[PDB]
């Protein structure tokens, strides 16, 4: 598909037998999903944005789809005003920014 | 161009006659570039991001172009830890996301 950005990249993910709402973000270098529960380890990290850093959860190799296109990847877990779909995951779904 | 994202999409601007670096940033609905000076009067606005929200200076119809694409629009100005260009210039100069 294209999408235009006339308004917000918003798409639904599907991520640990959740549906939920993501921002397609190229800003993002990271995938940073609110608060959920996911298997496996994980380790903190600290994230840094507009208005300073968040604690996180990184989890990684974690499966999710997004417009029916599988991925794996690292997802960071915290107190994100919205949720993330970063660079680590949008180049698996083969998405380019395009003028 | 196409442009990938296994790396930043990091790219030229031109604002006030000097080039500065600046992240093509879908997640973000405006643009936001550090510290400098540009014409005319400002207008206060606040911004949330990840770790919270910073105060800017709005400045509107405000001469940039990006990548070589010329564009006239809002830039707000603060303290950001990257130059974003953000939707309202990223649809200026056509850019979509596209997989
Ligand atoms: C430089 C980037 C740093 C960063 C790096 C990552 F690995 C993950 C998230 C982030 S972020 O801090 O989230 N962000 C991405 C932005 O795309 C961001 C997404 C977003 C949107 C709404 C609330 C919280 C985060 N928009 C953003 O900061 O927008 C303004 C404030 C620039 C307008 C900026």
């Amino acid at each position: 598909p294209q999408i235009t950005l006339w308004k917000r990249p918003l798409v639904t993910i599907k991520i640990g037998g959740q549906l939920k709402e993501a921002l397609l973000d190229t800003g993002a270098d990271d995938t940073v999903i609110e608060e959920m529960s996911l298997p496996g380890r994980w380790k903190p990290k600290m994230i840094g944005g507009i208005g300073g850093f968040i604690k996180v959860r990184q989890y990684d190799q974690i499966i999710i789809e997004i417009c029916g296109h599988k991925a794996i990847g690292t997802v960071l877990v915290g107190p994100t005003p919205v949720n993330i779909i970063g660079r680590n995951l949008l180049t698996q779904i083969g998405c380019t920014l395009n003028f």
